[PDB]
């Protein structure tokens, strides 16, 4: 009922519970205490019988998970120490060797380690499928698939799924539908309320804003987010988040809003200017007319994000060369940072993937992606203008 | 002269940090950044391209988690050290990378609630093979070894029971066979006792414990060879876990190693007046403490410990009911899970630590109903023998 | 010259400086070593004889302070632990027994208290000046006129000073001008420009915006800067800014520019809706064609703030009842949250006052002040309309 | 009464009454809200009749004053921003222009700069005597004389003072007695006990014990300790200490007696070990039987302390040469930390007196100054015995 901008100030938060304290205080504890032994023993049996109690878990994590489940339009949070730290969680939970996972066509280069190189060599089964192509993908469902995974957009080419497509067709087969909606954060796109079951963040990005901490959030129904925190955190990884940096995030979450309104408007004029320059062979940014998915990714995002992708003509050393011209943009892996970043993965920063993986998923040469950070548009123009002249 | 190693207090103070390389700051700066920029796109290929050939010195390392890791390393007699969000996080990250479909892992008899879930419903899900062995008996441990016997992991002292393990025999009966041997130090720590020292290949903690000190983050360290830690860092910590550890929780881990002899010196000083004065109490049933005469492993818990630990575990006349009859009576003492806080606390595992094994399991793997585990704290020792002397009365 | 936005995420820090560190490290450290002693007493003979060294002073702390004389355009920047450790630390340098300093007619309770109780005690003479009055200032002057200090706008009848008027007469003569800029911040107001030697700010407030630490800033040239630091801060006050603290006024700078666009979208909104309101017997807003000061508010402040303050029919009971009416707004003191807030100033902020001189300095009973945050616009005007309602 | 320990870590807070929480949660919250506004009224009449209330005040800060009061065996603490925030918010609350203030004959640089330079150029009347000597101190009293003030051991020579003596003349005449207690902390002297009305620290040092933040605390009545709070701190400093410092502070107060216990250890064996060296002229430590004041020290303090001061026979020269030999110690100004420190008092911390007043006030240009860490106490002799080979 509350606007968005209200939820992400106030959910799940009332002064008046903790002494009128006007920002919740830091449960900066590692453990908490029982009035009595079998008060104790109900609260670990509770848990033990797959039941989470919110009395031997942390009131900060517990209020950015409530927060951020809201945000989402999804039943239950959880927090992690990082992205990694909630897909790990949860894809081991679901997962078991002889299960199959259906992949995006192109991940995160950790994602794709994960799959490939981790849970992949303990018996599961993987395929990329192209996540647009809902024939492709219905024609790859087996009986042994049990969740379909994927970005949208995708890192780092900007590539559509058609989630609603994708979960119509996993709910023939009871399959279990994660998105990892990174990019977009709930503000831009909530994939549970098109049918996916789980999203995953790395809220190291936009959810927090300004680089300062690392953290994931799982987001889904009651079921599923209790069996992955009992389970996938609690057992498989261990990815406990600081109460201090869960505060910093919640800090962030609350001008969440504004910080993407800018990033958009900004990535906006940016992909209009690109878009027209002679150095520029292709350009990847969703909000341009010209985008292949452009009215797929208006039905699902409010706004075009504030990512780009685009390649120089002149290749690996075109790349370089504007790489290394650059003078307020930072040379950087990262995004979502009130910073603005820029990487050219042709000076290997996708590096998981062999070059022959790079080709096949969408991985390119003259690729350059940035992340466009909170700056004044006029004076982010002007370094992109006198990098691409430094590019010849 | 110069070659001699600076003591233990110097360097959990002092190693790995000269202020005149960060503008004299006597306390190093807190790097609470997700990520790190490039001088140009080379210096940035070349660490992106090498971490993925092997080698562990990528320059976009954070240099807080880098110090506490170098720190730990030097403690615990270690090449190197890895920093991660909790303790199992620790344990998980090492035997995700370590461990593949068809290897056994030899483990100890009595594990952390948790880490048994881990192993039985976790990793040993996955194709893992598990076997329990009591790691006191170098014979049977021996007897147990298969060629496909990959890891042999294990606590010494064990949680909850105080079981040890003979590492240095447990290491050379590893070293015939081929395989790593993994020991869960977090109830010693360094100060205590160095796994590393005895032949041991990796050790892990929950820092979140006496390392911490206080009670207020929660990480994990391993500690081990270059290859094997790098191999943990770019394998189970980046792909298989992200459990990573909060610059923030870092330093204030570092703060509390700065203490650590002179908790732990207090801790286990407290706790031998304790278990003396238990040992005396009408009450006390039968109670395990490494420092008297009565543990059965006495002699093994001399030569591996330095001192005794600050944990006691024992068992009252009246079984459970007296217990939670005792438990219930403590007014100082809080009644909690968790060790090696300035506070002190008791639990009872089979309800609480050990939730995760089932009655029969408990009664497999050493975990009486009955036990009560004190994890003795920073309080005066007087204050603390009025609160169990109070608490003993009330139970009867 | 790099515009607002930029200068407030980049402005006096290069990542290649601090190893790539994309967000400066926090320097929470109590001291610095030296590398000689000669070298130590080189630091500890500057200071004694006036000028102020980056080495023996924190970078954290010296960052803030770089940033925050960027967006005011002064020359040096002293940060503090809260506003008025600003203020005091000031004061306190710059005036001595039988110096007189002349006051706007209204100020915050503690600044009230702290120069009728504290520093007026010792020996320094104090004089009321309305500071939108060029005559009646020009006639208050006398030779031992020190300084003039005062708020624009002045809380909570948001009272505008004519700083370029009151700055020509204070350099005619010798006097130094000092303007608490809280209400405004830099990106809204710039006193400095306008003429003013020194600006101070609740930081604690706007800057940080978040409501969760609290500091102070002072601005102006590095003469007095350095003064204020050296003795005011260093000797008379011990009003250290924790690094901590620091750094996350440093985060919410980040996002001034947005935040504050976006608390003055919303004030204007739930002004022109009280304006036509039938409960509403007077508003104070800058933004309304019907303020007073609409012409000289326009002409220092690019736009008209966050701050409403307004009074209802019905006097101190109607006031009661609208406040403790409100459910999304909270009641309490302070000001530039995230989270919306309301209070009563003569029982609260301006308690300092006796109730002789709440009505002498013109402090009404009846009159409501508005925080607004940064909510949905269409939460908080719901949540004010039934207050209303129930003000009746 | 439980030990000093016990207290140390537990007084003041039960973990049942904030959810189990076994530490304390993090008010990082500059402001309280209100269920009402006659509820928020009632705590502003509250503060104005004198009276301070636990609502609209930090839960965290209070913890750590009825800490430390519990500590110091005082009835009322209070927490500031630094050790000089203490000093001041204190002597700016109890003294007014024709009050005198008596003084020991040695102090900490800033405290003597913020007497002559600052307090006592507001009408404030000063005057220092030796507090040693009683004859001397009563022959000093007037009925003016408002305040006696000083440090025991003093910073830097390590003169003491007979309190409970001091106390007697103070009493007789009617005079506050204020005793900074940073050097020996409440674990090793407990001023309040012996007669003294305030007690104050900088917290930066020995209580924090790790370099890592700066604080100041007093303790003392009730009474007064209200009016410094609501007087001192509020209006005429606003050194307000940071929640996150106040909670690191609490942490290092854990800890306490055992470091102490350590900083004394190691210092009686690098006192003895000095005392045998061709190099050492004289030493200053309360343990040796030839200190001066030996047995006033055995009778006052219950361990003699973690600060060494001494000569090297050939004077400033020699002093600089141990100083910049010195590997292990630190270079540094401050004191207190786990980390052995060394300095200069005459151009370092007593750098804010004269050439003059340092020979007057016993801060000799000769003087060493050690604040023994907790280090091997091997590894401390060792670079100590290098250093002064090196001083010739
Ligand atoms: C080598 S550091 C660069 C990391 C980048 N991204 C992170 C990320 C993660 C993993 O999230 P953490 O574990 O919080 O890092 C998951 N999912 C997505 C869509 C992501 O973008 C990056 O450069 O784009
Ligand atoms: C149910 S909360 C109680 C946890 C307790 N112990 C933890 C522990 C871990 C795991 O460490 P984290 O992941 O940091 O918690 C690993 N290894 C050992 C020998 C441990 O004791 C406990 O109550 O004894
Ligand atoms: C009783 S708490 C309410 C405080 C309020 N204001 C603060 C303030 C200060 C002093 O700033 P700190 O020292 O940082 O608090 C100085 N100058 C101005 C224009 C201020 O608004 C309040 O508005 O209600
Ligand atoms: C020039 S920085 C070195 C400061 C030193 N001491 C400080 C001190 C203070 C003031 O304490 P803060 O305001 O917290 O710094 C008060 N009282 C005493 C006995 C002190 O020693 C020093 O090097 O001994």
């Amino acid at each position: 009922l509350p606007g968005f901008a209200t939820r992400a100030i106030h959910h799940g938060y009332d002064p008046q519970d903790h002494g009128g304290a006007l920002v919740p205080p830091v449960y900066q504890t590692a453990t908490f205490t029982f009035p009595t032994v079998e008060y104790g023993a109900a609260c670990f049996a509770g848990e033990q019988a797959g039941h989470f109690y919110s009395r031997i878990s942390n009131p900060t994590l517990n209020l950015l998970e409530a927060r951020m489940a809201s945000l989402e339009g999804g039943e239950a949070g959880l927090a992690l120490a990082s992205g990694m730290g909630a897909i790990t969680s949860t894809l081991w939970t679901l997962l078991r060797p002889g299960d199959e996972v259906l992949l995006g066509n192109t991940l995160y280069g950790h994602t794709f380690a994960f799959l490939h190189h981790g849970i992949g060599e303990f018996g599961v089964k993987l395929r990329h499928v192209d996540m647009a192509d809902l024939q492709a993908l219905e024609a790859a469902m087996t009986p042994a698939t049990r969740v379909i995974y994927f970005e949208s957009p995708a890192n780092p080419n900007m590539h559509m799924a058609d989630i609603a497509g994708v979960a119509k067709i996993a709910r023939k087969h009871g399959a279990t539908v994660v998105v990892d909606n990174t990019y977009c954060t709930p503000y831009l796109q909530r994939p549970l309320e098109l049918g996916a079951d789980l999203v995953v963040h790395s809220a190291t990005k936009y959810l927090s804003g300004h680089g300062d901490i690392t953290a994931g959030i799982v987001v889904g129904s009651q079921a599923l987010v209790d069996r992955i925190r009992l389970q996938g955190l609690k057992d498989m990884t261990g990815a406990v988040l600081s109460p201090h940096d869960a505060a910093l995030l919640m800090r962030g979450i609350k001008t969440l809003n504004l910080r993407m309104d800018r990033h958009c408007a900004n990535a906006q004029v940016l992909a209009e200017f690109l878009a027209r320059q002679p150095q520029v062979e292709l350009i990847h940014y969703p909000g341009l007319a010209s985008f292949p998915q452009y009215t797929l990714a208006r039905q699902q995002m409010s706004q075009p994000g504030g990512m780009i992708a685009f390649e120089l003509k002149g290749g690996i050393g075109a790349g370089r060369r504007f790489m290394n011209a650059l003078q307020l943009f930072s040379r950087a892996v990262s995004l979502g940072d009130a910073e603005s970043l820029a990487q050219h993965p042709a000076s290997m920063t996708h590096s998981s993937y062999t070059p022959e993986e790079r080709a096949h998923y969408g991985i390119s040469e003259g690729l350059v992606r940035l992340s466009v950070g909170l700056e004044d548009i006029d004076d982010l123009l002007a370094d992109v203008q006198q990098a691409l002249k430094a590019s010849a």
